């Protein structure tokens, strides 16, 4: 195939994390704002791929969550004003680097910090009938008027386990995919949003955990890339890293042919015989 086992391990590795100084000083800088305005009437948290551990470039986009949230976690009120509030407090900090995205409010990092996408949002509580029970996570409406969910602990917590079990390789192999997509994306063979890397993280996190070889790069992503290839002719019920919904959703505009002619885009783009 085109690439050595040694590329393959290059390429499995973070290259952007949260001991970054320049993401360091964006979320410091970042908290600060937001905290002059709302106290500790929020909870600040990371997401994506910062909190997952899955950045396969230099200098990435941090996503903070600010989760509005007095009436469920006290001192021990609409979206549209939530997030207006929030893109208040950036600006009077970060002036013109601050600008409103659909779904965040976006500061532009510059030389001492990376570059953050602002997320309020409020509680969300939802009963999950694959687990049969209430599940807690966020909830925020974007600029086109949709409501978005998101369970981001929880796929946390199910990304970190499963790696764990997978002698490190369930996230390695995320993070080779996430570097394959973005090479399609630069040579124009796909589309910059055939798949996301939630969509990645969540096609990789269904393949069974006996398919990840200890030590063997080459084979384990090969049974990746079969396994899902193949699972979406054979019309799999996969469900999100977050273990409550399913990942082919009615809620959902993505679909098993986007994971199939992505997992050909890769096979072939790999070299694979
Ligand atoms: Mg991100």
């Amino acid at each position: 195939m085109n690439f050595s086992e040694q590329q393959l391990i290059n390429w499995s590795r973070p290259v952007s994390t949260t001991e970054d100084l320049k993401c360091q000083n964006a979320i410091t800088q970042i908290t600060a704002a937001l905290r002059a305005k709302f106290g500790n009437r929020v909870t600040i948290f990371l997401q994506g791929s910062y909190r997952n551990n899955t950045n396969v470039r230099q200098n990435s986009d941090v996503d903070i969550v600010m989760r509005y949230d007095d009436a469920f976690y006290p001192d021990l009120y609409n979206f549209d004003e939530l997030k207006a509030d929030t893109e208040e407090a950036l600006r009077n900090v970060f002036t013109t680097s601050v600008e409103r995205k659909n779904k965040c409010i976006q500061v532009n990092g510059n030389s001492n910090r990376i570059t953050a996408d602002v997320i309020p949002c409020f509680v969300l509580k939802r009963f999950s009938t694959l687990q049969s029970v209430e599940a807690e996570g966020i909830k925020f409406y974007s600029d086109d008027n949709k409501e978005i969910i998101s369970f981001p602990e929880q796929h946390y917590s199910n990304g970190t386990e499963k790696t764990n079990q997978t002698y490190r390789l369930y996230k390695r192999m995320v993070r080779i995919l996430k570097v394959v997509n973005y090479r399609l994306i630069d040579d124009g063979e796909i589309a910059d949003n055939l798949v996301s890397s939630f969509f990645i993280e969540c096609l990789v996190y269904n393949v069974p955990n006996n398919q990840f070889i200890s030590g063997n790069y080459t084979q384990t992503l090969r049974n990746v890339i079969v396994k899902i290839y193949e699972d979406m002719k054979n019309n799999a019920d996969y469900t999100e890293v977050n273990r409550l919904f399913w990942l082919f959703s009615n809620r959902s505009p993505r679909t098993r042919q986007d994971a199939l002619g992505f997992m050909q885009k890769c096979w072939n783009y790999l070299g694979y015989q």
